[PDB]
């Protein structure tokens, strides 16, 4: 890599690996398009498995942005429409709240207060259902963001539906496939466990349980190769030769809502570039990403924004992640980390790369 990507690298990544203890880490710098690689200590601490490239992490919360494009895709087919009602996609859903509540608000967090978390106790079909028909909102659609796992997570198995697949499936066949995202996995198979990074919360590994919407919300696991090109298909979705998963990844960087200085995509979130590094930092923070926000309604959405940093939070028990890019700039990062440490010091090293690198 040039000296000056580097020269930042090491003074940013490795204190900040020094000041959260992480066992281990993979970055992604994009510079002119082009990913550089770097990674630091183990994927297995009793086993001395040091990360490589081929280290499988848990994406976390970052899953929303496949969910967000494969729904943009579906929506460049003519198989969905943002503005349909729930409804039409699960008749069963009788409960009259759910009158008026559309695709978009559940893809957007802004149907009305649906939680953060799908009850871990929903096992099955009818639990899910039960859920969904006897919550009641606190506020009236498309007027309040909630961030909200049981929200896009019932966006991403409802979009999926007309394709007549999993949404496993379609996103293999419609997302992972055609951009040869070939170690990024829903379900990790048997003989890539070897390659899958053990995740360490107070001093235990562990990797993330099975949940109800888990694919769709915060499931995937990839590799910081992989996670590159993802991030380069972001930067450059005219590059991708299938039209309609170019599309719905313009699709899901355009802005719907806004609240302060931050928009609202398909599972990307976008600011104006140049940002104000301490709104894009503190902004991370849970106890404000996570709080209801009144949102005002971009209409029609912007077209996505060449000049924006979009950019993506997620974590596990055991994980944590952060993508960032600049389409304007053709710049980008990824960060893979095996312990969830908090989202602003992600955040913070991120922009302090990629300022320098402007
Ligand atoms: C995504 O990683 N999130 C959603 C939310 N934080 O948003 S963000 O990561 O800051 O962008 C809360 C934490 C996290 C999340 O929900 N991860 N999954 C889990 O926390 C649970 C594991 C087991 C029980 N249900 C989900
Ligand atoms: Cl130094
Ligand atoms: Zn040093």
């Amino acid at each position: 890599a040039p000296q000056q990507i580097n020269d930042i690298v090491h003074r940013t990544i490795t204190p900040l690996i020094e000041q959260q203890k992480i066992p281990g880490m993979a970055v992604a710098v994009i510079y002119q398009g082009k990913p550089y690689y770097f990674t630091w200590g183990y994927a297995d601490i009793a086993k001395k498995q040091p990360v490589t490239q081929q280290t499988l992490f848990e994406l976390g919360s970052v899953s929303k942005t496949f969910t967000g494009v494969l729904g943009g895709d579906a929506i460049a087919r003519g198989e969905i429409k943002l503005s349909d009602p729930t409804t039409k996609y699960w008749p069963e859903l009788t409960a009259k709240q759910w009158n008026g509540i559309t695709l978009l608000h559940l893809a957007t967090y802004t149907a009305g207060g649906l939680p953060l978390q799908v009850p871990d106790e929903v096992k099955s079909s009818s639990d899910l259902l039960r859920f969904y028909q006897n919550w009641q909102p606190a506020w009236a659609p498309g007027t309040q963001r909630l961030y909200a796992n049981s929200s896009i997570g019932l966006f991403g198995a409802l979009a999926v539906k007309p394709s007549g697949l999993s949404f496993e499936q379609a996103m293999q066949t419609r997302v992972f496939q055609p951009l040869k995202l070939n170690h990024t996995w829903i379900n990790v198979p048997p003989a890539e466990e070897k390659n899958y990074a053990w995740g360490y919360r107070e001093g235990k590994a562990v990797h993330v349980s099975p949940g109800a919407l888990d694919a769709e919300a915060y499931g995937v696991k990839s590799t910081i190769e992989d996670m590159a090109r993802w991030v380069q298909s972001n930067l450059k979705p005219l590059d991708i030769n299938e039209k309609t998963l170019q599309q719905g990844i313009q699709l899901a960087q355009s802005r719907y809502w806004q609240t302060g200085d931050m928009y609202q995509g398909l599972g990307w979130e976008m600011l104006d570039w140049p940002v104000n590094p301490d709104s894009i930092i503190n902004g991370s923070d849970n106890k404000i990403a996570l709080a209801a926000r009144p949102v005002k309604a971009i209409t029609p959405p912007t077209p996505a924004v060449r000049a924006s940093w979009v950019h993506k939070t997620g974590a596990t028990g055991g994980f944590g992640s952060y993508v960032a890019f600049i389409p304007e700039k053709e710049l980008g990062i990824v960060m893979l980390a095996n312990k969830n440490y908090p989202n602003p010091a992600r955040v913070d090293a991120a922009w302090q790369i990629l300022n320098a690198l402007q």
